[PDB]
């Protein structure tokens, strides 16, 4: 199967993307701290501020995926 | 809901994030064309390689996403 190779290849290369990709992360993370922390500020203590950054920053990862379409 | 300030944020931010991860990804696309090749010269006319590409780096982006969930494939 095509898509099973590629796989192996794709798993090969992870662990250096993930590398790069953390390092490009880092240097918007601030940004979206202060917003998670707005909203906390704002709404109360119900709201799990790491959450909402870690479900954003997948999200961007998710939009990204639109290079590849 | 103010939690959607979060997703406002992220899409004013994801042209400049876009643009680096596409960067990341140029380092690495001679690998997946090489590969993608590869595999349409072994199996036929009926591999789209272009298709191939496309979905393994999608993949690499859907794995990626590892780092911000609750060790780590990474160089460290």
């Amino acid at each position: 199967d095509p898509a099973i190779s590629m796989d192996l290849l794709r798993a090969v290369l992870q662990p250096s993307i993930n590398e790069e990709i953390q390092t490009v992360f880092n240097k918007y993370m601030k940004f979206f701290q202060k917003a998670a922390l707005n909203v906390r500020d704002n709404v109360g203590e119900e709201v799990d501020a790491e959450q909402l950054i870690q479900e954003a920053c997948r999200s961007c990862l998710e939009q990204a995926k639109l290079l590849f379409s």
